[PDB]
């Protein structure tokens, strides 16, 4: 199997460790971990194009989009590769993340290795907001914490 | 061209930004930037295998060594792929980094993308120390700051 990890950090209290596991290179990627310090409810959760934290999460660029599609939810065919949807924080501000995605990969020329995982201020509307921003960013708001996705064992 | 970047941070004052650029996939990588907060003198500078920052630099594992060789300096045939030698801090604690290397790559199956760049407390003896530790780590001592190597624009 192949594995990766991202340590999420930002200017505020939001932080966590997200693990990626891919049993087979043709297979789904399991994404799991704990993010704390979040407001209760939904938060946009995306892989952004660049593993560049020189200006914090801002320098990460847009959602990772090698197929040049519009923004969607992870279940949509029309989505960015980076569109992992939302994660949900409980009443104590903890998101016990558990996602399985068949579009992202840890290998190949479209790998998310070396790119940036971002958790956002607000819910990702999954492209259903009826404006141009919805089909670009999902209206998820600011970037609360980010981490470069690294090779793990 | 292919570009990457690592933002070095740690538990102490040591921090910096190191850029990577590779014009051709079978050509050299230019490595440049700045590191501050260092003691004056030589500091070991390596790519470690894993981009796992969950325990800071400690979780990055050993020097990246896909070809199973002994530790050396960058200009030695016998070296780890990750062996980038020493950077030099001036009297103000600032190391201005300007390296060209033809062993590391930003692409291919042994790419350093998603792995960890680490700056160390002591000089790297470049494998010439004449003890077991020399041919493993170069006696570079503790890891002062580290960053996962990410894809840059
Ligand atoms: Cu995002
Ligand atoms: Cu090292
Ligand atoms: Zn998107
Ligand atoms: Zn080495």
């Amino acid at each position: 199997a192949t594995k990766a990890v991202a340590v999420l950090k930002g200017d505020g209290p939001v932080q966590g460790i997200i693990n990626f596991e891919q049993k087979e290179s043709n297979g789904p990627v399991k994404v799991w971990g704990s993010i704390k310090g979040l407001t209760e409810g939904l938060h946009g959760f995306h892989v952004h194009e660049f593993g560049d934290n020189t200006a914090g999460a801002t320098s990460a660029g847009p959602h990772f989009n090698p197929l040049s599609r519009k923004h969607g939810g992870p279940k949509d065919e029309e989505r960015h590769v980076g569109d992992l949807g939302n994660v949900t924080a409980d009443k104590d501000g903890v998101a016990d993340v558990s996602i399985e995605d068949s579009v992202i990969s840890l290998s190949g020329d479209h790998a998310i290795i070396g790119r940036t995982l971002v958790v956002h201020e607000k819910a990702d509307d999954l492209g259903k907001g009826g404006n141009e921003e919805s089909t670009k960013t999902g209206n998820a708001g600011s970037r609360l914490a980010a981490g470069v996705i690294g090779i793990a064992q």
